[PDB]
């Protein structure tokens, strides 16, 4: 049995001031580089252990030994995402019920149904870029977030956010972004009761009311009309859990909708942003990806079958998820006393944090070149060890949106590479903003149209 290292302390605040930074995940990554595969992290009233090696993470991913934990980030997001799938405990009735009802909505087979809606928004992105003047550039995370919010609005509840028509966000989205900001800033506060945060707390309750009022009105307007659009909302109003035989109640459906809107706004847009970043920084890779896009997407409207043929585009997306998994951590608790790694005794209830960006840099798995962007690592899916690559979390609590996200990202990146050449005209220095997720702030490019009709 071994004693684990611990980063520098601040007296009675223990390690908590290490999170007083706009880039706490990047700070924890640097601490893992200094300390190794495991370190203890303490705050007043709390202890966790940060894991970075595939050796320890493969054990943490054993569902017989560990279940999903709500990290302080997720407990704070739970104040507006409720017992939706992302912020429920595995043992809460609504977790398994919603999981069983929603799984078929999110299958690879269901993607054939969403494809046409995804294409609608992707074509809006391509037309936006085709219509820029010579002197203009693209704001990449801004445009990718317009796309992914619109896609989940249309697939989620047949609602057009029309993000490509506006500068200012939808009222729901201003409240959702401000609530995500509160939840993520609050876990850093050395003195959460400071009157300096009274206004933040007032605003947070206001933002919860806005999200609830607006989503509850979407649900009630849909129940009033009777309309049967092929969207997640229809599936949730109609679907029955085989186990309980019950449908979701209207409060839980509201939490699921809020949850899908957080996911679409925060995650897939980060992935696309990082992927285009690595492509403009790696022109050999961009050429191989653009060759596949040109050869496969032979029609002005991509088909479902064509998007499945974009093998290398998919490899690019996986390599971007390796280096910068946009949802960069997940948390576990020990179901019972257990020894991790033959070395670290844990008691029932003990928490672990999985630092996904560090897992994905384990040289014992990936080799010495871990910082290089090389989609060829993913040529042969067989060759990636179990629990080596975990950008969608683990087991029954893995991302239900994984197929949706990869379908949208493969479609959109393929269309981008078909329709334009890209220039890193500013020699962009990567600057990773942390919200719920990671995104490359201030990333801009110029696109030169290949002048291929839609
Ligand atoms: C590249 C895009 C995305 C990434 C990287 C991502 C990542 C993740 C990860 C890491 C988790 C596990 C969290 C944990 O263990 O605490 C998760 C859970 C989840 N994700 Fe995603 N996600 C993505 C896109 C989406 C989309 C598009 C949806 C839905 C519209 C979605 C819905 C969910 C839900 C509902 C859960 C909770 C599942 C459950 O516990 O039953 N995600 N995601
Ligand atoms: O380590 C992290 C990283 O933050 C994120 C956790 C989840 C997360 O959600 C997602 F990965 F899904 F995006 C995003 C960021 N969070 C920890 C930070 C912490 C706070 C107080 C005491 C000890 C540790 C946590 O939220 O518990």
């Amino acid at each position: 049995i071994k004693e684990m290292p611990q980063p520098k302390t601040f007296g009675e605040l223990k390690n908590l001031p290490l999170l007083n930074t706009d880039k706490p995940v990047q700070a924890l990554m640097k601490i893992a580089d200094e300390l190794g595969e495991i370190f203890k992290f303490e705050a007043p009233g709390r202890v966790t252990r940060y894991l970075s090696s595939q050796r320890l993470i493969k054990e943490a991913c054993d569902e017989s030994r560990f279940d999903k934990n709500l990290s302080q980030a997720l407990k704070f997001v739970r104040d507006f995402a409720g017992d939706g799938l992302f912020t429920s405990w595995t043992h809460e009735k609504n977790w398994k019920k919603a999981h069983n009802i929603l799984l078929p909505s999110f299958s690879q087979q269901a993607m054939k149904g969403y494809h046409a809606m995804m294409v609608d928004i992707a074509v809006q992105l391509v037309q936006k870029w085709e219509r820029l003047n010579a002197d203009e550039h693209i704001e990449v995370p801004e445009d990718m977030t317009r796309l992914t919010l619109d896609t989940i609005g249309l697939c989620g509840f047949n609602y057009r956010f029309n993000s490509f028509y506006r500068d200012q966000p939808h009222p729901f989205i201003t409240s959702m972004v401000r609530a995500l900001d509160e939840a993520m800033n609050k876990l850093q506060r050395a003195n959460p009761d400071d009157p300096a945060y009274d206004e933040n707390k007032r605003q947070f309750q206001e933002d919860i009311k806005v999200m609830n009022d607006l989503v509850d009105k979407i649900i009630a307007d849909r129940k009033a009309s009777g309309e049967q659009s092929d969207d997640l909302l229809t599936h949730m109003l109609n679907g029955k859990d085989p186990e309980t035989g019950e449908p979701l109640d209207d409060e839980n459906i509201r939490y699921q909708i809020i949850t899908f809107l957080i996911a679409g706004h925060e995650t897939t847009s980060g992935l696309l942003s990082f992927a285009l970043y690595f492509l403009v920084k790696n022109p050999h890779v961009l050429q191989k990806a653009a060759e596949e896009a040109a050869r496969v997407l032979v029609d002005p409207v991509p088909s479902y079958k064509q998007v499945k043929q974009l093998k290398y585009v998919g490899m690019v997306l996986n390599e971007a998820l390796r280096l910068w998994p946009t949802a960069p951590a997940f948390s576990l608790y020990a179901k019972e006393d257990t020894v991790l790694g033959g070395e670290y005794p844990l008691e029932k209830g003990d928490e672990l944090m999985v630092l996904i960006p560090q897992l994905h840099r384990d040289k014992t798995i990936w080799g010495d070149d871990v910082e290089e962007f090389r989609p060829e690592r993913f040529e042969n899916p067989s060759a990636i060890p179990q629990h080596a690559f975990k950008p969608f979390g683990n087991g029954q609590r893995a991302c239900i949106g994984q197929q949706f996200a990869l379908h949208e990202a493969t479609l959109v990146l393929g269309m981008m590479l078909k329709h334009f050449d890209f220039e890193d005209h500013t020699n962009y220095e990567l600057d990773i903003k942390e919200t719920l997720t990671l995104k490359p702030e201030g990333f801009v490019v110029k696109a030169k149209s290949k002048k291929i009709p839609l």
